[PDB]
């Protein structure tokens, strides 16, 4: 019943061994806005997105978009957390990939960070 609204960041680890190709993850931003359905990899990509477990609504995009990634062969997973937990998450660096309300997370974890920020309306 809670729906999407507003500014939302999905947010990449640039300096995890995995996602730390440009190319891989600018095919990922892409992906994630509907730009492309295809990931295109020498080798398998596989990652976790977090999500807080009190963003409902997010929570029930998450899913979906990991139905559409496992679809073109990517294997991830959504985990959720504690909006605090994610936080501090994203502070230390413990963390592949996640979504949040834009919003959420320290404006110095996001420098940090490579992402990309996505409207409610066309999620």
């Amino acid at each position: 019943s809670a729906q999407l609204e507003g500014s939302y960041i999905f947010c990449m680890n640039p300096l995890l061994d995995k996602l730390s190709d440009e190319d891989i993850r600018e095919q990922l931003k892409a992906f994630v806005t509907g730009k492309t359905d295809s990931i295109r990899t020498d080798t398998e990509l596989s990652f976790d997105i977090y999500v807080s477990e009190t963003d409902y609504a997010l929570i029930r995009y998450a899913d979906s978009l990991c139905e559409r990634l496992n679809d073109a062969g990517a294997d991830v997973q959504i985990k959720q957390y504690s909006g605090t937990m994610l936080r501090s998450r994203a502070v230390s660096g413990k963390y592949e990939a996640f979504l949040s309300e834009s919003d959420l997370v320290s404006t110095d974890a996001l420098e940090n960070a490579d992402y990309i920020i996505l409207d409610s309306a066309e999620m």
